[PDB]
């Protein structure tokens, strides 16, 4: 929960602001 999708550097990635993490793509 709380994971979200936003833009880094041009490129959609996975975010994360209630446990502060982020990625391009789950576990």
């Amino acid at each position: 929960p709380g994971w979200e999708i936003i833009h880094e550097n041009g490129r959609p990635l996975y975010y994360n602001a209630e446990q502060k993490t982020k990625l391009h793509y789950p576990p």
